[PDB]
């Protein structure tokens, strides 16, 4: 016997990430999450025994380890546009958007009391941000607009719309609310538009379909137990659970992981 | 070599998902719970409309 | 954007149910529940997609709606003979009983400290209520007794059993409760009876196993909201969980439906 | 409209029972079982359904019901010899023991 | 969802696709106020345009 | 056999001449509802129509 | 290449028939079965080849 001495610890530490170049194993440069609120390993790890048919009732003569998944799952607080791409399994895309002018669009069918968006193309999907000088004029369902050239208050059977009391317009994000209750508007009625786009830089986070590789590591400075950090070389971020929008807690996003080996030497968690 | 070696690993699918509520209860939106559409009709005003409960 | 005003609504409303002929698709006039303390509306919709098989991996190419069970569940407070022949899938049955004489029967096994009910017939099944006077002897068990007619105080093996220490009888429901320490009635001793039935206006649940069809309608006077009211042509009452007879709360019967449809015209569900 | 008179209701009575002869039909007499503290009765109904096949997707035709079956569960408090023998599924044995003097027994 | 958060960074969602289905049960009388649970299902729109494009 | 499809571009067949035999079995009593199995095999009515016209 | 729009189905439908006359070709009038839950559509096709002995 002996007076031991335990090493009790409470785990406090963050947590690195670089990904993979896609369809290589070559690193990019490890990320920081942020503050992440809890970080668990787990291990599934189903057995494979041989009871023994010489003697007595399931006798275990021989048992064996099939597999042991070593994984975990984690959460994190911090949600910048880098994050997101993991959760979305997608890609940062670092855009911006061509200041061009005189941007002419038809909406065909509209019911009033309801938002429009200007711009919803091919190079900028989500919208246009920034308008500077709305015009728009009205029409019949029933004829066919061409707005292939020239201005919108020059062709035929346009009718010139009121700013007051028909539309509302923010310039910020150009959404265009048609008044519930306008006289000009109701029936069966569309619109062709001319707006201004600016020029600025914006992030879009363009959310595919493909699982990331990378290597993980929690370098952990614990405040009361002799700290130590793990390394993973190889594991496969995932998305898990809910990323619940709007509540009362603060917006937390639920990872997974599941850790490969990354070739015949190189093993699964290299604790130091 | 070795019992389970995960030797290559691939993503079948991910459904991206989710589920809201909402308070605002108007005509328009029990269009969308219940399937359907609004239909804004009226009545014919007629009189002497006669009718047998057997 | 605008300064919005939403709909709060807190539901208050009743609750109307009419059924149909057996058989047919005829009204009969719609019935008042009560108060219902909640109704619930729930949909449990499948769908069905394919998976496209030219690129990627489980892209969903087309998806459509398979089935949407316009369904709900409802509780209800109000306890009449009404409601109990919907919950037990039975029939209201207001008769009478016939105002007879000199009603004789024969109870062949006795165990002393039993209850007894008088008058088990195919009429009256569930008993008779109303007795006038009550006379009884004993016999033997060995001994076949005949009451076909005449006096049972006149057949052979009677003996006239005292009304004090041998049993007692409440008249308003005919019980006979055998005492569990009565000499007189101590053995192997059967008991011939007589009884006078008065005439009185009954009303028996005649619970039998069919489906009940019906249109259902919830008209709702909500004390914060803007009112509305609900209507299903045709849906299927069906008893669901427990009805807790005894305890400390309040009883209640929760119902279930299924709203199928009318026609190829009318369908499922009409929001007022 | 009316100004209408609800029917609330607390439960509390008294639960009977009288056994069948057995293999036959016939009436023993009602025991008085005690203070039963829950009587329930509940009911499970599964149904069947044909949903159609000449127009739409899952169009219910027709419906019917396949079983309603009419039971329940209830607890009881009094205990005595005449209820055990319902829950053990056996029968009250009143007999006695036989006076008898110099009962020799062995335990090896 | 466009959204403007009273602490955050704010940003905003857009599916160009989805498929909105009733979920779970609508009640009606209660003590709590009526809500309505909906849920929707992301599709994807054709060969270019993706699921979720988040601004 | 004229079909109203729900989801797709509806087409319907037509069968000059076939012949109508029973086949498998006709269950009266059970659980399900009875159905009744046929089976056909088409002929040709003549040297000029032909054995199955879609439209 | 080209972005490609399939025709994707699920089957529903009606089934007709029309009698003829005993021992001739003549219509009689088609009729209505009913609801058929399935309708197959099914080709057993036996081939014959010749292999080659040269």
């Amino acid at each position: 016997n002996d007076n031991y001495q335990n090493n009790y610890v409470v785990g406090r530490g963050t947590v690195y990430f670089d990904r993979f170049q896609d369809g290589t194993n070559r690193k990019t440069g490890e990320m920081y999450f942020g503050n992440t609120p809890e970080f668990t390993i787990n291990t599934d790890s189903e057995t494979l025994d041989h009871y023994s048919s010489d003697h007595g009732m399931r006798v275990m003569d021989a048992s064996v380890l099939l597999e042991a998944s070593q994984g975990g799952t984690f959460t994190c607080d911090n949600i910048n546009a880098d994050n997101l791409a993991l959760w979305f399994l997608g890609e940062v895309s670092n855009t911006t958007q061509t200041q061009q002018t005189d941007a002419k669009e038809v909406f065909n069918p509209i019911m009033r009391g309801r938002y429009y968006q200007l711009g919803t193309t091919d190079d900028n999907p989500t919208g246009v941000r920034g308008v500077t000088n709305f015009q728009m004029v009205k029409a019949d369902a029933s004829i066919a607009i061409s707005v292939g050239s020239g201005d919108i208050t020059s062709i035929v059977g346009a009718t010139v719309v009121n700013p007051a009391g028909n539309y509302e317009i923010d310039l910020e994000a150009g959404r265009i609310y048609i008044e519930p209750d306008s006289t000009d508007l109701s029936g069966n009625v569309q619109i062709a538009v001319q707006y201004d786009v600016d020029a600025q830089k914006r992030t879009l986070v363009i959310g595919k379909s493909n699982m990331v590789y990378g290597a993980l590591r929690m370098i952990s400075d614990n405040p009361v137990g002799l700290n130590k950090n793990y390394y993973f070389p190889k594991v496969s971020i995932a998305p898990d659970g809910d990323y619940a929008l709007k509540g009362d807690d603060w917006q937390v996003m639920s990872f997974t992981f599941k850790a490969m080996q990354l070739n015949n030497i190189t093993q699964r968690v290299y604790i130091d």
